[PDB]
């Protein structure tokens, strides 16, 4: 999947909003409120509408149109929601014919999600695309809340035979990670830890990485190295549900005002992240500017957000 153009029309505080997202590292730049939160819901709603977002239906006319890229297809979807009840809304999704958009299914909200259900399932995207804002962080908080992280983005599960089975089920998914996460860390941390180990004890999911032959804890780790880890745990469960890691969102994944990180955060953007063939990064950081390959910057005039390529 890659992200082509987004146009927001009168969708909070987009009033006309165009994005064109490129290859490689996109950075958005902005403040709180400026509307880069809603930029990404906007996205989530012209992928995968319907769903619960408040402010697109009725209850002038919100606009949303989506160019994105899947296995080689340009794909087009236009939402329209009329307001006035009159309440109507006008949809379609269509393919690039030559220099003709095609329609891929009925212009109707019911078959265009039945339709992207099969071309990039909603869990797919949630889970191994989209990382959420809080979620790197649980991965590295604790280990009930890397169980609880690990549990909601890989399904798993929360007489003693079928105890033995899950824990078993757990085990081998845990393990995979284990392989994928090690690997990704190992790519990471410039081959100095080459091992990461993820184990499932009751209610808690240890997680350690070798030395030496050793198991440690992430205690024994400098900040950047935890932050590797995490995202490499998190990249490791993105190989694990997609296959594949093509495009990546990611919505703040690090904190406020803390440059500690934001150097190795810096290397890995620039040594590995831009291995990958789009990633969109949302932060607040202006440092990153240099680390990555577009730059985007919205902020709030004159009441609506604007959008301006810095650079």
């Amino acid at each position: 999947m890659k992200l082509e153009r987004v146009t927001v029309k009168n969708f909070r505080s987009h009033s006309d909003t165009v994005v064109e997202f490129k290859e490689g590292i996109n950075l958005i730049i902005g403040q709180n409120g400026s509307g880069k939160s809603s930029l990404l819901d906007a996205i989530l709603v012209g992928l995968y509408w319907p769903l619960r977002i408040k402010d697109i239906k009725k209850d002038r006319d919100t606009y949303i149109d989506l160019i994105f890229e899947k296995d080689g297809t340009k794909y087009r979807i236009t939402r329209r929601f009329l307001k006035g009840y009159s309440s109507g809304e006008i949809h379609a999704m269509k393919r690039l014919v030559g220099n003709e958009w095609k329609h891929v299914t009925e212009p109707s909200s019911k078959a265009i999600s039945a339709f992207m259900e099969k071309l990039i399932p909603y869990n797919i995207f949630l889970n191994a695309i989209y990382i959420r804002q809080g979620q790197i962080d649980a991965i590295l908080e604790s280990d009930e809340a890397r169980e609880k992280v690990v549990r909601e983005v890989l399904n798993l599960d929360k007489i003693e035979k079928v105890k033995k089975y899950k824990a078993l089920a757990r085990e081998a998914a845990l393990s995979k990670i284990g392989e994928l996460a090690s690997e990704i860390f190992a790519e990471f941390t410039e081959g100095k830890y080459s091992e990461v180990v993820v184990r499932a004890e009751e209610n808690k999911v240890r997680l350690f990485v070798v030395w030496e032959g050793k198991e440690r804890p992430l205690t024994f780790l400098s900040g950047g190295e935890r932050i590797a880890l995490g995202l490499a745990f998190e990249l490791a469960m993105s190989l694990y549900l997609a296959g594949e890691i093509s495009l990546l969102i990611l919505d703040e994944p690090t904190p406020y005002l803390d440059e500690e990180r934001r150097r190795k955060l810096i290397t890995i953007m620039e040594r590995y992240l831009k291995k990958i063939p789009q990633v969109i990064l949302v932060s607040h950081d202006e440092e990153l500017k240099d680390a990555a390959d577009h730059v985007i910057r919205i902020s709030l005039e004159n009441g609506s957000s604007k959008v301006e390529v810095v650079s």
